[PDB]
């Protein structure tokens, strides 16, 4: 049908998924970075599958000890693993023997950590090489998962590209990305989707983020001055914006 989704904050409250949701079927799932349903103005997903998300190894809000529960509970078809672990201090075993007893038994699609765009050794693909190696075929997924922020078109293509050529008989999906500021991000955008509509190895793309901008400086700031404000998918209003009417 298609590949889009909505990266949903947490603090999303007033703001309603199905403004995203035409019908036409190019917009098909959300997540919110942890494993309860999406705040909402309407309390549901807007006609959108949820993915949940177990983004740290515990927390108070996604308790691992509730992760099974809370998939069984919702009926869950995907779940993602720890966000960004590559520059978070966890190294790929433990990452690794984490996974095989918290995420393993979810017989459901599942999706290694989303790894940063970094080269660095240790971070980034070299890390996610490192969490397979570690894994030695015990980690069951279907899914490598990816964060990319950069100056341009061609660079984001490049890293998708890369992205193939070292894990080709891989599938993709990609959990964040957009340019870091300064960038016309509607350009970006009107270029990314139709390049990722056409791979067929990439099965999901959310571009960052899903929430208008004053929701993004009053409780992200950090991501304002990273990416600034103009990959929100909406308006403060709560309409799509120029890179939300990309979304349809
Ligand atoms: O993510 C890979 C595939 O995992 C399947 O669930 C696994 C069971 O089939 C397997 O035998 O048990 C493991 C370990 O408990 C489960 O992860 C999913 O059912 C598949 O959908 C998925 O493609
Ligand atoms: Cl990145």
């Amino acid at each position: 049908s298609g590949k889009r989704g909505l990266a949903w904050p947490w603090y999303n409250s007033p703001l309603d998924p199905g403004v995203l949701n035409n019908g036409d079927g190019e917009v098909v799932a959300i997540y919110d970075w942890e494993t309860y349903a999406p705040p909402t103005s309407t309390g549901g997903t807007g006609g959108l599958g949820f993915i949940g998300m177990q983004g740290t190894m515990d927390s108070d809000s996604s308790p691992v000890a509730q992760l099974a529960t809370r998939q069984a509970q919702q009926g869950w078809a995907t779940v993602f693993s720890l966000n960004e672990p590559d520059i978070n201090g966890i190294t790929p075993a433990e990452a690794a023997s984490w996974y095989i007893e918290w995420v393993n038994p979810l017989a459901i699609k599942k999706a290694l950590p989303a790894v940063t765009s970094s080269t660095t050794s240790g971070q980034g693909l070299s890390w996610l090489s490192e969490m397979i190696s570690a894994c030695a075929g015990a980690c069951y997924f279907d899914y490598i998962n990816l964060h990319w922020y950069g100056t341009s078109f061609a660079e984001f293509q490049a890293y998708i590209e890369q992205a193939h050529n070292q894990f080709p008989s891989y599938t993709i999906v990609i959990s964040e990305f957009a340019l870091t500021n300064g960038g016309n991000q509607v350009a970006f955008f009107e270029s990314a989707f139709p390049f990722l509509d056409g791979l067929s190895y990439v099965l999901l793309y959310f571009p960052f983020v899903a929430t208008s901008p004053a929701l993004l400086q009053a409780n992200d700031p950090g991501a304002v001055t990273t990416v600034g404000t103009g990959s929100c998918l909406y308006t403060n209003a709560g309409g799509p914006s120029s890179v939300g009417n990309l979304m349809y």
